[PDB]
C-alpha cells in the first residue's frame, strides 16, 4: 500500500548460531569452493551446471553467474572453511520476488546445512520480500522434502522447462509469501 | 506430495533451439511482421489510445502519448530474450496488433508468448487465433520444446483464451508481481512439443 520495493541482498556476512554465510567473491573463494566437489562429480547430477574441468571453469562460472544483477551468492562457513554455497536468484525489488537456490553442500554439510537456508529465508523476509520460490528438477526427492520441511507450498510443475546433460528436466515450483512466513 | 519422476532416457538430437525469425511469419489470412519500433510505432499507439481498459490486466499501459509508447516498445524489443511481430491480414501493411515471444531461452528450448495485444476488431476472430497459431508453429519448428502462456490471475479472457488454443494449466504463482499498485498472482499455461504433434 504505497509498495515500492524489497531490500538489497546483505553485502556483509550473514550471521548465525552454527553458521556464517559470506558474500561470495568468485575470484576469491572460488579455488576452496572448487576443491570442494572435485573428485564427486555426482554432485552435478540433479544441477544444470557442472562438473568443472578445473578451477579456471569453474571460477568462470561463478563470475559469469554473479556478474547478474539478479543473482547473489554466500559461501557456508561454520572458521572460514568453506563448506558449500548458496544464495538468491531471480532476484527482483520491485516485486519483492526472489528464489532461494544454487544450493552447493558439501558431503561434509548435508544442522548446518539447514541453517543456510534458514539464515537466507529469515533475511529475504526481514528485507520485505513479498514471494521466495524454491524451485528443483522433478527427480531431486531430497530437495522437494526439504522445501516442504521449510514450509513452501507446491504451486505447480513447469514441464520440459530444462534440458539438463541431454535429459528432461520438469521443474516442481513452491513458494512460501510473506503472510506465511509470519505465521 | 509432488511427484517423484523416474530417471529417462536422453533426448535424441538434442540441440539449442533457433533465433526469433528475423523475416514476416506468412499464413493463410495473416502475417506477422518484425516489428519496427519506431516504424510501426504511431499506428500501433492509435490502435489502444481509445479504450484505456485495455490495459487492465498488463503491466504496463495506458500510455499518455506517441513517444511514451514507442520509448516502451523500444525497450522492450532490445531485450535479447524478447521478440515482437505485428499482425496484419495477409499481404496488408496495416496493424491490427502485436505479439511476440518473451523469456526466449534458447539452450533449454523454452519460450513464453506474450505481449498479445489484440484491437478490438481482432480480438475474439480468425485472424488472432491464427496469430497465436502461427508462432506457436513457428516455435516449436526452431526446435523449442515448451512454450507457455502468462496472464494475471484475474484476467478472465487471457485463461480462457489459453485453455482454448490447447495450453494446459500447470499452476499459479502467488504474489509474484506487484503490477499498479496491486497484487498479481500468475496463472502458467503450457504446451509442449509432444502436444503440439497431436
Ligand atoms: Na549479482
Ligand atoms: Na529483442
Amino acid at each position: 500500500a504505497g509498495w515500492r520495493s524489497a531490500g538489497k541482498a546483505p553485502e556483509a556476512a550473514i550471521r548465525g548460531e552454527a553458521v556464517s554465510l559470506q558474500p561470495l567473491d568468485a575470484p576469491r573463494h572460488g579455488a576452496a569452493l572448487f576443491r570442494l566437489f572435485a573428485g564427486d562429480d555426482s554432485h552435478w547430477e540433479h544441477l544444470p551446471y557442472g562438473p568443472f574441468e578445473d578451477e579456471d571453469a569453474f571460477i568462470t562460472w561463478l563470475a559469469l553467474t554473479v556478474a547478474q544483477s539478479d543473482t547473489a551468492l554466500y559461501v557456508v562457513c561454520a572458521s572460514d572453511q568453506a563448506l558449500g554455497f548458496l544464495g538468491y536468484r531471480q532476484m527482483v525489488q520491485a516485486h519483492g520476488a526472489i528464489e532461494i537456490g544454487h544450493v552447493n553442500f558439501s558431503p561434509a554439510l548435508r544442522r548446518l546445512a539447514t541453517e543456510a537456508v534458514f539464515l537466507l529465508l529469515k533475511t529475504a523476509f526481514e528485507l520485505g520480500y513479498r514471494r521466495c520460490e524454491w524451485r528443483c528438477d522433478s527427480r531431486n526427492a531430497a530437495s522437494a522434502a526439504a522445501a516442504r520441511r521449510f514450509g513452501f507450498q507446491f504451486e505447480g510443475t513447469l514441464r520440459q522447462a530444462m534440458v539438463v546433460k541431454r535429459r528432461n528436466r520438469d521443474t516442481h515450483v513452491f513458494s512460501m509469501l510473506d503472510g506465511e512466513w509470519d505465521a
